[PDB]
């Protein structure tokens, strides 16, 4: 049973593998609650930046969920972030979008009571780590990509696979403790 | 498409008729958003006044973070936050009375774990934008005149009563009654002359 709504919350989505990945703060450490198939993205791998029809990479929410119209359910990303800014992209259920990552719809309602639940209690940020993919060596020598240099969000996936905690994150470029 | 989610919201329960009717606002007044069959309540009619009591409350009462989970028993729990002003003030005691899912209870109103999803998502929705509380009018049945009469001769005439005003106004307005106590009893409130 999850009697565990509303306790702060923590996501990681993975691009090529197609799936996000959705913990939560139990005590000191965050523990996989579930994951979810991610029906559509958009423009392969790599970050957003102009037209471009690509998803983006990096984010917090807040009250950014008011709901748009087009989409069921949608979750800003808040794009451009404090990086972006060197640039309605959105986390939502099965639906046609141009950037924004596509779940199904039993997924997005999982996901989105359990967001609200976390800011209902406390919970200022919820954050969200958006890899190009998993970010094993293995992965990351599968280099020569233009977006190799942006190996700045290797050490997000890293420290989050080895402490359990959401990043801390912030001159164009990202860095972590 | 309920793209009126963090949209205010109210509810009303009926006993007798055994649903929970979900409404949220749509500018100026609340429309029907959808209503629920109510699985399972206790002790029928009449409202919570003893431990011992096997009922299930009536009244008005507030939502605001009673929905930390006491889940241990429950599934998506909202508590009513019993006893309210009135209810203290007659000096019941009760605590743990719930609208929630399809669990075993004893003072609490149990809906479809469909159900409760749908509300519980609406409600939290509506007090993540401001929403200071969700209001709750629980009666014990729809308070028409024709319902009143075939419950004269009932112990609660004189509690019902009380809510009827509370009914009326919204079924009028469409807008949450303006309640409180005075001198243990309920009073709704109703504009003056201007």
């Amino acid at each position: 049973k999850q009697q565990l709504m509303g306790s702060p919350v923590y996501i990681q989505i993975f691009k090529e593998e197609r799936t996000l990945d959705l913990y939560v703060k139990m005590g000191e450490q965050y523990q996989l609650l579930d994951s979810y198939k991610i029906c559509k993205y958009s423009g392969g791998l790599g970050p957003k930046q102009r037209g471009d029809f690509k998803s983006p990479e990096g984010y917090s929410v807040q009250r950014n969920q008011l709901k748009p119209s087009r989409y069921y359910k949608a979750i800003n990303i808040g794009f451009p972030n404090a990086y972006d800014r060197h640039y309605y992209l959105m986390i939502h259920g099965d639906c046609v979008s141009i950037g924004c990552y596509a779940m199904t719809n039993q997924g997005i309602d999982e996901i989105f009571q359990f967001v609200t639940g976390a800011l209902v209690f406390g919970q200022p940020s919820v954050q969200v780590s958006i890899y190009p993919f998993r970010m094993t060596d293995a992965n990351m020598k599968r280099k020569y990509s233009n977006f190799k240099d942006f190996e700045q969000l290797k050490p997000g996936y890293d420290y989050f696979e080895q402490t359990r905690k959401p990043p801390t994150v912030s001159n164009g470029r990202y860095v972590v403790s």
